[PDB]
This record gives structure tokens, C-alpha cells and sequence, in this order.
């Protein structure tokens, strides 16, 4: 996975093959504990399905609401999502659309 600063945030993102959803969630959780400005968008492709997670540093939960953002990237990935402002997760039907979801998230983070 990659790291890129976007606006006042640090975005960590990547899509993995064959990672279990609960493992993916735990990884995202760990990665957003790093700093106070982390946004983590990671996904796991299992064949023609994709599971994805958004985790943010707790300090920026109001700024980047994972509840809202998960649904926005979820739409691109032909899926849904839900959770809390600091950590949310979903499943979708369009694994090949991850790059497009990442582009959207960067646009969201920049405003």
C-alpha cells in the first residue's frame, strides 16, 4: 500500500488479495493509530467481490467522517458500508473500481 498527503491529512491506501474482512478491519484500526491526521482506506479483493474499510485518527473524526465517506467510496465499488465516525466498513461487487474509489476519496479529502 501507498502513502500520500492530501490537504491536512496523510492518506494510506491499498488493495490486498484474499485478506479476511475482520483482519482488514484490524489492520486499518492499527494504521490510524499512527499519527493524529491519518486516513486509511484499504480493501481486500476476493475474486469478484471486494471488502473495504475506512479508518481515521480519532482526532480528525469530525473532519473526516468515516460514516459518510464509507458510503461514498462504497457507491463506486458497487457496495455499501456503515460504522462509526472513526472506523467504518463495507462490501461491494466491483473490485476493479478501487483506483476510481481512491481518486474520489482524495477529492473528498481535498474538498
Amino acid at each position: 500500500m501507498k502513502e500520500e498527503n492530501v490537504g491536512d491529512f496523510t492518506l494510506h491506501y491499498g488493495v490486498f488479495e484474499e485478506v479476511e474482512p475482520e483482519e482488514l478491519r484490524n489492520l486499518a484500526d492499527m494504521l490510524r493509530q499512527r499519527t493524529k491526521k491519518d486516513v486509511v482506506f484499504i480493501a481486500s479483493r476476493k475474486g469478484d467481490k471486494i471488502n473495504f474499510v475506512i479508518g481515521v485518527s480519532k482526532e480528525i473524526s469530525d473532519k473526516v467522517n468515516a460514516k459518510e465517506v464509507i458510503r461514498e467510496v462504497g457507491k463506486v465499488l458497487k457496495g455499501g458500508g456503515g460504522g462509526r465516525a472513526d472506523l467504518a466498513q463495507g462490501g461491494g461487487k466491483a473490485p476493479d473500481k478501487f483506483p476510481e474509489a481512491v481518486k474520489l476519496l482524495k477529492e473528498i479529502l481535498s474538498g
